[PDB]
């Protein structure tokens, strides 16, 4: 191994499903961070950029065939530069940072730029072929969430439970209760309303222009309620029936954005005048059951922290994907952190600012390093679950 | 160093578009090669798999939402074993090796599952949403191949060149004359059916199961061996009477998959695993959209550049057959003759087919089948991607 | 042959493309005139509706498998009232009204409804079948107007000309100005805005109710009243700038439902109705489809030289303007000044738009309604169709005596 | 009311779903029978055709936007003749017949083609247009046979029961036996297996080629037939809607293509064009019964039209009763004291044997009846048929003697 620094990190804004970013195609939304990054940091050579790393857990729509490379051909950057794309659902813009990480540790690059993309309003319909002329069993499918193509063996052996679903299975067998789950809901609006009032997002976002009439820009977060009360929350009815506690408001939701992130070695952090930002520590994935998806990023962290040998305290920032209030509680409870842990989504997370599947992975790192810099904390851990039953977790270290 | 070794590898038959495989599910194709290494190696302990890698281009049909964990769940590996899919159109497959082996370098794991798997077949249909109440706007377009929900951005700068358009553009610039392309293809036909014959093929290969009775898939479906120069010849080019290109002198469009065990020094001796082959490294490199073929050669070269190894240190180079005119371009440009033996020994992807994302795996293990038949050391395998990249990784054989 | 009267008729108003109708489904658009003749006619013993004919361009969305029967299945008429659907494109809803006069006329029954609907808004895609496993070559065709499926026979031997171009061919081979179509076009704007205020409209209309709070939508919503010609001869041509159809000399794309009561005399008397026309006839006549436009002159001269009359006879026509270019031609053919007040005296389609199965039927409706405001004694009803047809129907209005 | 003769009359052969016709166009299917008509009788001048008109029960495939005119010009016929297409499903092709006959019985055209297509194996899919920016509902549906873009409104008051079910119904409401409905899908069978060595099939036919790299096929016979039923193959079929149902595909007709077209004519028209009269048509009749038991729907039409004719049924020598299912067939010839053996009724076979292009079957149904009528020297002929959504219709017709 040597050593792997985090530089220049920035992301769109997050737009609600048909919302302020529902007129990017996903490859030009794509595109935008990487544009920023090259603008932001011009004492790079970009011809010596090895390689575009980004996570999309969709590609049938306008992010198909490797968007990695479609968007950055689209964003300016040279013809000789490779890109590909990486899909662990949930967790793909996380998984691009740790695949440039490794890349570069064990000397095959120096320098990458890794983030995520997801356009949630375009994702498209699928339709299967006919397997027989003048076949009468065709079908079309959203693709925007949820299972299309299912294979009967899976829904049999695994099941099909909708993410929501899921996040009420974790609620069962984990207990966590209603009450908890909105409070949990509640404390992530009042910290990003908190860090949107103090221009802490401001730092993170480059803006989008939507082409339109005349031009606008688009760089205000769209999906946070900084309103919301823990009496709201109470009110509303659970998506799966009156005895269950998974909400659209200790939820997360349905969003476009993209982020992406510099990432190289000791010599090309020299050659290229970057700012070494962190140390990437490493990253572990685990798989867990399906049906409680939500627990993933348990035994992903504790894979992770027996290999660095360091204690969930070691940590002074943990971002931990807000998918659903239900998982994120029960994954604290787990890992022995307190519900309302201030080291935890110090800023908020996804039950504020949404979940664009692809990018999430890529914000959480960023966000990380983000609040690392303004706290002056040293290790920081990003974990997220993962449809189909995976968790991914990643840590890095501030450089001082 | 830090070495990771290749052991078992397998790969499904290769099938025509709407041939022998054509009725098996994306998700279940992947799963064959996964549970066949599982039932070769019943001395691993599964639960000890760090990750399933496997490449897929399409990701919209049955391959949809991370077809590497659907697989291995499909294939009865545990759930506590977690599943990557990665996209770099034709070097999919590749790319999974290649990462998995960078994941055990660097100490992140011990014990992986790399491939690739496409059903060309199966590809869906896509139709994007309307953007507007009571649009009039909406179409479908088919994924089997080629460019879909074009960009106008994309078009303007790079081009659309449908694949066989670039093999033309290369054809054209790099003066590949349609004789040497139509040759080419002739010693790929006869190279893979005298592997056949010699049941080469058959080392390589677990049989897919069919539910109907049941039936067994065990042939590559591709391959022409009775092909002669004079049927190449008379053959029409697919963009004019000007062009090169052919049906004959390329690739199809192919249904598979595979699977290699990569594993730590450390996994090996704790699972009883047979390392067969060192990963010495992998190279991508990105040219002109136009004439994506010639890819290969910035890979090679930079691959070449940082292992400190000539051309003429490989005994086995695997570069994919998508056109016999990149395939001459790339030998050309690199110092190696359009005949060499040394090049696709047992004949490439204008035999035995193309299935996007399964084809960079099949070149890997495949080198290291004709590295253990003729005792050679080195291997390199190397392919062009659509939308203009190149990636090559080097093996070498086990003392 | 027995005389058939035309009783009680109404129709919704016509909504635009994504307006004020675009939520009603087809079916459900087709049942609110079945409903309002009901509820309008309360003394009659609906069991004995002997059936309910509609004509209908589409029948492929919400308006398949028979329309007339779902419509009168969702209006609340007995599961004893058959119904059929008729297809002869734009004039289908005239097509409805001459098929149930000829069931009448010669004694196959008494009592009927006829009409028409379309929702060019809820139109759907289709599309066609594999014909082969994993086939590559499947599409989606919108049905909301134009050509889909095409046959390369019909494409090679007639062509598939959109609408306007019809309308260009027309306007070149019989030498229509564009000056004389923005006339013709402004004439009908300004005759419907004077019909609109006086409440003539508002007289045929039965509202349709919008499930939300519920609303009302009560008025036709296609009329630029406030048309001009100056703003007309800015238009740019629908077919390039050598071209004379526009988007302002044309009628649009439109949602609508229309239907009428036809009787028997004995029906008359044994259900208490109102007699207010009898039908005179109907005819029917082929033409070349790039220049469809012009079907109705062999459609008329073929009805008025069966009924042995002169066009002058005629106190009303109602001409479809789906074209001004046509229109002119049309009436050019026929003998009737560019002008005149007898044709379309309220205005037409370029006001108030052309949702196709139902125009016939409107035109039918609003002939005999003029007929009555007028005096008027003979009403003749001609459109243009799609691929190349005219369709005629003759009315006179039944005058009292002392 | 004038008289109105049937003249020359032809059919295709009925194809099965996906087979001997599946790769023929609807418009094109549509355009062969009017082709063979004007081929037959070229002592006709065309150009005095009144009028095309077709039934069929799609129209959103290749027969969309009025296939009568469609197919009358892909036929070869003058551009001057106008075509119409109705629609009443099942019995859109015995409707196009009885509208022809009104317009020429009270005078307003002198010379009609009347008949039906369906393509049932080219039927398309039907996807719903977004009614919202982004809409995430949109579904394709298949138009092939059954009920698409359901409307709540008809589900909750009327059903929405497949025609197997409505089949199923019929069955329990006027107890009609498992027992029953096999032995009369096996006489269906074993009826056009007779007519069909005999070469009567073969009387009404005319074929179609279709072309292709593999060469031409001429398509002459009917393909749906099953001669070599038995009662017992019968009765070890499982039913559709569950072992407690009756209505199998054994008792039941399919889905299925083809096109046939009539002539119809004025005294005048006859004389003028050299035809031959072979039958006066003397009316059609309707009626509504419930959709749940629309296999019932000939009783009241018939009793309808009879009542006005002042006819019972005996009067008839040839009655054709579309064979939709064997349960309704059944419960049909009950309701109207005819046995359900009767030599009278579907003497030749029915659609269990046949097949139902739904645009097709009553236009085939006029045409078969009136053929009985020549080869047998019956004096009248009665067919009828039930309809989708809960209707019959009937039309009867007099051998000219």
């Amino acid at each position: 191994s040597r050593e792997v620094f985090i530089c220049d990190a920035v992301r769109t804004p997050i737009g609600r499903f048909g919302g302020s970013l529902s007129a990017v195609r996903a490859d030009d939304l794509a595109a935008v961070p990487l544009k920023a990054l090259v603008e932001r940091n011009p004492g790079v050579d970009w011809s010596a950029l090895d390689e575009v790393f980004l996570g999309c857990a969709n590609q049938a729509g306008e992010d198909n065939r490797n968007v990695a490379r479609m968007a950055l051909l689209l964003a300016g950057l040279p013809e000789s530069v490779p890109g590909v794309t990486l899909n662990r659902l949930c967790a793909s813009g996380m998984d691009a940072i740790g695949t440039a990480f490794r890349a570069i540790a064990c000397g095959e690059m120096e320098l990458a730029i890794a983030g995520g993309v997801e356009s949630m309003s375009r994702a498209p319909y699928v339709m299967g072929k006919a397997d027989s002329a003048f076949g009468r069993g065709q079908k079309i499918e959203d693709t925007t969430i949820g299972w299309r193509f299912v294979n009967p063996l899976m829904k049999e052996q695994y099941g099909i439970d909708p993410m929501p679903q899921t996040a009420d299975n974790v609620a069962d067998d984990y207990r966590v209760s209603r009450a908890d789950q909105d409070a949990f809901a509640l404390r992530s609006q009042q910290r990003a309303g908190r860090a949107q009032e103090a221009g802490f997002f401001a730092e993170e976002i480059v803006p989008v222009t939507i082409r339109g009439k005349g031009d606008t820009l688009v760089e205000h977060d769209e999906h946070p309620r900084p309103d919301t009360t823990l009496e709201a929350l109470a009110r509303l009815k659970p998506v799966n029936g009156p005895e269950k506690t998974v909400t659209a408001g200790n939820a997360s939701g349905v969003n476009d954005g993209a982020a992406a992130l510099v990432l190289a070695s000791a010599e090309a952090v020299e050659k290229h005048g970057l700012t070494p930002r962190a140390r990437v520590l490493g990253m572990a994935s685990a798989g867990v059951a399906p049906r409680i998806m939500g627990i993933g990023p348990v035994p992903a962290v504790r894979k992770l922290l027996r290999r660095l040998d360091l204690a969930i305290d070691a940590f002074d920032v943990i971002e931990l994907n807000e998918a659903f209030a239900s998982q994120g509680l029960a994954c604290l409870r787990e890992l022995g952190v307190a519900d309302d842990s201030e080291k935890v989504n110090p800023n908020g997370g996804a039950i504020a600012l949404g979940h664009p599947l692809g990018m999430s992975g890529a914000r959480l790192v960023l966000t990380a390093l983000h609040q690392l810099e303004k706290s002056g904390g040293r290790r920081g851990l990003a974990t997220m679950c993962v449809g189909v039953g995976q968790g991914l977790a990643l840590a890095i270290e501030r450089v001082l």
